[PDB]
């Protein structure tokens, strides 16, 4: 009747139960990864606090899933998938990338979970691209073949940052002299927002403050600091440029989806930003992406919802 | 018994016959688009010099294939797919992008048709990335779902150029002044070799010669112009960076394939260039792409071969 679903990112692990018949998510609880020694220990606690027998599960984790060994870059947890499934006695245990799960949540979303940013209307049967600026920059794609939804994972957040304008080029130069390779995550993320502010200040021959991401948005929203105001606007433009590159690359006439990370915290600024202009700023191919819609997912837990969908399809349910 | 396959790009129009039972290609001929008023005229002309009755066809064309109206924009022809099919009395007439066709040639290629550049071995069932620098920059992706090879076409050659080094950033700066948005096609193509040469010369505060892509390649191999050898060396580096971004974005552990448009004319220079190092210069995710193989396709007619593969799969045959 019920299956276990999870969304683990860095220091937070979120666990919930999923209705096998319908895919509804219920009984969601967030745990702290610092207070538990392993992912397995957290699952043991959840399964007894809720008095539910569970035999199938699917956990989303924010790191590359390649083989049986899962080592978290942000967290210290590391485990073998086949051993956890045996240890917990599960019949199915699916370990997937966090944006693999987010991509799988799209067929479950209603119109009330989306806010459109330009474009006209999706083309049925054409690919879909998903990305989000959160702890890092996650990217995934989704294609419908026959009756199966096929998620295409990857590490698209670590491709080379692609500056277009002179302002964007100046950011690359300051970041390049610090770390070498500058990936898109270094600018399109929570820490990326800090990098934008630091480089904009360093370019003015000044030392940046030790500002946290939430500080930069709040000062930019209050217009109390021009360095932060510039950073936030530059972030919104780079967001559109990244998404427009994805849409061209995979011909995603099914739409481009933004899994809400830090963006919903400055949603009104985002709507008035230059995001949509940057999305279409593609030379002779502005008209190619002009009608492709863009959606922000305001669902409070797409990762849990899409973990259940991925499992149910794996178990033979048609979404 | 036979079906018609075609590969049309720019000025040329290549037509051939395809064995429906086997997928073998034969009786290929290269017509000129300047000497005929339409692609229909070429097909009508070809179908009578070879005296073969044909009902099914697949033509690959180097332009985006969005709807029924097809306009090349690299040629004067433009036509409706539905209208051309009716005129020829075909039952099936598939019209596809030229790198959709190249992507479907991959299942039919043998070891003799591949040259490996680094990486170790492909993982079965993982996505494949295909790209090629010719008159334009083509990109396609290929995934094997159940029994079917699914081609994901796109216009990925028109994404933003992504400079990494200081020398690359200069190229973007100079080209941005001349054309505005700078696509990867502007540096990674036949014409892009000239842009790389010209930006290098203008960066040196000199005036560029009116060279052609043939001039740059031959002068580079002859050590006749240091401007032209630098342009060629930077071409090979950016080729590697671009391919590495493709492998990160879609997790292409099935391999990255480079369709040779201009590469084979300087094959040995390419082998000695910094292509592989550029392919893997991806910060923390060098190890992620380190083992992914890169193959150069040395088949002289992959577009015809893949067009047959696409039509055959559409007709119900298994590849
Ligand atoms: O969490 C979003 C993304 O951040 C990146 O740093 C990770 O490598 C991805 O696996 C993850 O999907
Ligand atoms: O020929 C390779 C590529 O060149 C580009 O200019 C075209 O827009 C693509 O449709 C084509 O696939």
């Amino acid at each position: 009747k019920y299956a276990l679903v999870g969304d683990v990112g860095g220091t937070n692990a979120r666990l919930a139960l999923c209705d096998i018949a319908s895919g509804e998510i219920s009984q969601a609880k967030t745990y702290s990864g610092l207070d538990y020694p392993s992912l397995e220990a957290v699952i043991r606690v959840y399964l007894e606090e809720h008095k539910v027998e569970v035999k199938d599960g699917c956990i989303a984790i924010a790191c590359p899933i390649t083989g049986d060994w899962v080592a978290m870059t942000n967290h210290t947890w590391a485990f073998s998938i086949a051993e956890m499934k045996k240890n917990l006695g599960f019949s199915h245990l699916e370990i997937i990338n966090d944006f693999t799960a987010v991509s799988m949540a799209i067929p479950m979303l209603k119109k009330e979970h989306l806010i459109q940013f330009g474009g006209a209307e999706p083309v049925e049967g054409k690919p879909i691209a998903v990305y989000g600026a959160g702890t890092g920059l996650g990217v995934a794609h989704l294609v419908h073949v026959d009756k199966r939804w096929v998620s295409l994972p990857g590490e698209g957040g670590h491709v080379d940052f692609a500056p277009n304008s002179e302002e964007e080029a100046i950011i690359l130069e300051i970041l390049r002299a610090e770390i070498g390779h500058v990936s898109a995550e270094r600018v399109l993320s929570g820490p990326g927002l800090v990098n934008l502010y630091r480089a904009i200040v360093k370019a003015d021959n000044r030392l940046p403050e030790n500002l946290k991401p939430k500080d930069i948005t709040e000062r930019a929203l209050a217009d109390s600091c021009t360095d932060c105001r510039r950073a936030l606007s530059l972030f919104c433009v780079i967001m559109g440029r990244f998404g427009g590159n994805l849409a061209l690359n995979l011909g995603t006439f099914g739409g481009v989806f933004i899994a809400g990370g830090i963006v919903p915290r400055f949603l009104e600024f985002f709507k008035a930003s230059g995001f949509r202009a940057a999305f279409e700023d593609k030379g002779r191919f502005k008209e190619y992406v002009h009608d492709i819609p863009v959606y922000l997912i305001v669902h409070d837990n797409p990762g849990l919802l899409g973990s259940g969908a991925h499992l149910r399809q794996t178990l033979g349910h048609i979404l």
